[PDB]
Formats: structure tokens, C-alpha cells, sequence
């Protein structure tokens, strides 16, 4: 009677903590393993692998854009994720968009995120980069959803991510249900084989 989960919680057991050191100054701001620019594009890639899952059922494709939350569609019909990602609107350029010089860096992801984290409904980080907030469903990501472990609101301390493709219920359409659940066990295949040595992944998907 309520939206379907399908969910994963990332973590990196072989990345260590970094350090951001903002410029011209500002005091050391630490980060999690899985906040790693490198383990974020990987999940960056794995989240759209699983946005370009497709079942059969029957004589049918399903795909997540048919079965997913996508609120305000038909005008905006991206599939509701939520996922750390979506601060850079599950972009591999805009996660690396940075001013710097050869030897200094103004603003980056990190600049991004320490914003998002706090104003995640923004159009503009107000830095240098200009870059939204929003995910690409048009709403805002609240911090609290999608990253866990960390200590008290110091979201950059985060030890795993958590990413969510909300899909519809189906309350009363036990016809559209048989591809949500069709789509849903592919998503349980290809998480359970996939393997990665830099990630452990949890996987669910709903009853």
C-alpha cells in the first residue's frame, strides 16, 4: 500500500579518511572513506548500471523508468534517486567540476557537498562553481537519507552511503506489480553478481 524500496548501502573497506584543506584558508575539514572522488565515481557508474537495468517479462522490457517514482512527471520523468550523487546530478563532470590553478584549488566536490549537505533544495552553491543542489526528479536530497555513520550533522565523517530508487506501489494493479517485481529481481541478479573489490555493497529489494 505504500512506494516499493529497492536500496543499497555502499561502503569502502579499503579507502582511507582524507583530508580537505580549503582555500585561501579555513580550518581542516575531514572526509569519509566512501566520499573518496574515486569511490564516488564508481558508484556513480554502478547507480546508473542499475538506472539501465532491463527485465523480461513476457514479451515485454521493463525498465526502472517504467516501474519508478518519477513525481513530477510527465514533465520531468527522471526516476526519483536518492543518493549522494544526485548533489552533482549524477554527473562524472560535474563530480569533478573545480576552480584551481596549477598549484591551488578554489572550490570543488567538497566545496559542493559541505554546501548541499545544509541547503539541499539550492540552485546555486553561491561559489565559484555556481552548481545545483537538486537532484535531476526536481526535489531536494536531505542529508539524513543517504549517507550514514557519521557523527552528530558532520555529514563529511559519513562511513557509508545509501542510495534509494523509490517505485510504485501498484495499489490495486496487480498487472503493472508483476513488472515492478519482474524488474526488482533482475536489480537482485545483477547487485548479487556484481563485485568489486573497492565496495561492499547490502542490497534490497521489496518483499
Amino acid at each position: 500500500p505504500f512506494f516499493r524500496t529497492e536500496q543499497l548501502i555502499i561502503r569502502a573497506p579499503l579507502t582511507d579518511k582524507h583530508i580537505y584543506q580549503p582555500y585561501p584558508s579555513g580550518a581542516d575539514v575531514p572526509f569519509g572513506p566512501p566520499l573518496d572522488i574515486q569511490i564516488l565515481h564508481q558508484v556513480l557508474d554502478l547507480q546508473i548500471a542499475i538506472e539501465n537495468i532491463t527485465a523480461s517479462y513476457d514479451n515485454e522490457t521493463v525498465t526502472l523508468q517504467d516501474i519508478c517514482l518519477a513525481p513530477l512527471s510527465p514533465y520531468n520523468t527522471n526516476c526519483t534517486i536518492l543518493s549522494v550523487l544526485n548533489y552533482f546530478q549524477n554527473s562524472h563532470s560535474v563530480l569533478d567540476h573545480k576552480k584551481g590553478d596549477d598549484f591551488f584549488v578554489y572550490a570543488d566536490y567538497h566545496t559542493h557537498f559541505l554546501y548541499c549537505v545544509r541547503a539541499p533544495a539550492s540552485l546555486n552553491d553561491t561559489s565559484l562553481l555556481h552548481d545545483p543542489c537538486l537532484g535531476t526528479f526536481g526535489g531536494p536530497v536531505f542529508p539524513w537519507l543517504v549517507l550514514g555513520g557519521y557523527d552528530d550533522q558532520n555529514y563529511n565523517n559519513a562511513t557509508a552511503l545509501v542510495i534509494t530508487f523509490p517505485v510504485n506501489n501498484y495499489y490495486n494493479d496487480t498487472e503493472k506489480l508483476q513488472r515492478a517485481q519482474a524488474w526488482e529481481k533482475e536489480f537482485i541478479n545483477f547487485v548479487k553478481n556484481y563485485k568489486n573489490p573497492n565496495l561492499t555493497i547490502s542490497f534490497t529489494a521489496e518483499r
